[PDB]
């Protein structure tokens, strides 16, 4: 069925373990350095004059397979707002997404606002914090600071009949041999699971997406279906 949220409002939610990290920068890469056993990825986000989402999230391995598994909880949004209103134009603007270690939990924090487009001209901020803490006890890349640059297309699939997205999506870090175990893990393409079981404002739903990414070029390529 329908997804009571615009897809746009899900990208970020919906594994940046796929990110290009530059020669130079990879000793600052922690998304890789914690797997096979993975991370936990929490988030608030604010969407600004309207509701929020909270997440949690188990980002690992399984089998050949990078799985990213999602529970999402959304409140106070106004019943005729941009979000539940589904008036967000379907694309995604570029996006840098800052980066800084959090020693104390062995592990990240990350800030950056989406810019949501709105269907008459105006913008629709989503303002993100996310924290992720890996799961392992092994050790794992700590980074400096340095941000993530995003540039993603929106698309559908035109023998679909449920409610999808298709998702390509670049990601190339910035701002400052192998230099982890996990790294050698996304040499190739590799297989993506993605699940997330959602409720805003009491409307449930689910996503599963599948798909592939390709570390070496920071590249996802995945469809999402509404289950």
């Amino acid at each position: 069925g329908k997804l009571p949220v615009p897809w746009p409002t899900l990208v970020t939610t919906l594994v940046q373990c796929f990110s290009r990290y530059p020669d130079h920068m990879k000793r600052h890469d922690f998304f890789k350095s914690a797997m096979p056993e993975g991370y936990v990825q929490e988030r608030t986000i604010s969407f600004k004059d309207d509701g929020k989402y909270k997440t949690r999230a188990v980002v690992k391995f399984e089998g050949d397979t990078l799985v990213n598994r999602i529970e999402l909880k959304g409140t106070d949004f106004k019943e005729d707002g941009n979000i539940l209103g589904h008036k967000l134009e379907y694309n995604f603007n570029s996006d840098n997404v800052y980066i800084t270690a959090d020693k104390q939990k062995n592990g990240i924090k990350a800030n950056f606002t989406v810019r949501h487009n709105v269907e008459d001209g105006s913008v629709q901020l989503a303002d993100h914090y996310q924290q992720n803490t890996p799961i392992g006890d092994g050790p794992v890349l700590l980074p400096d600071n340095h941000y993530l640059s995003t540039q993603t297309v929106l698309s559908k699939d035109p023998n679909e009949k449920r409610d999808h997205m298709v998702l390509l999506e670049f990601v190339t870090a910035a701002g400052i041999g192998s230099a982890s175990q996990g790294e050698e893990l996304f040499t190739g393409v590799v297989p993506i699971l993605v699940e997330l079981d959602g409720d805003v404002n009491g409307h449930k739903f689910s996503v599963r997406g599948e798909g592939e990414g390709d570390a070496t070029i920071g590249k996802l390529t995945l469809k999402f279906i509404s289950t």
